């Protein structure tokens, strides 16, 4: 698999976005959706939309 590391922190603003850290890793459930991505975070271990553009592959 590619993880994903966050570049930028993020506040999530709904119900079904995650808040994040910078430096934060995610493995991305699905990104055939568009521009946000379903991910699984690795610190928190939720599941939730983040901005593909907040994250590079690791």
């Amino acid at each position: 698999v590619t993880l994903f590391v966050a570049l930028y922190d993020y506040e999530a603003r709904t119900e079904d976005d995650l808040s994040f850290h910078k430096g934060e890793k995610f493995q991305i459930v699905n990104n055939t959706e568009g521009d946000w991505w379903l991910a699984h975070s690795l610190t928190t271990g939720e599941t939730g939309y983040i901005p593909s553009n907040y994250v590079a592959p690791v």
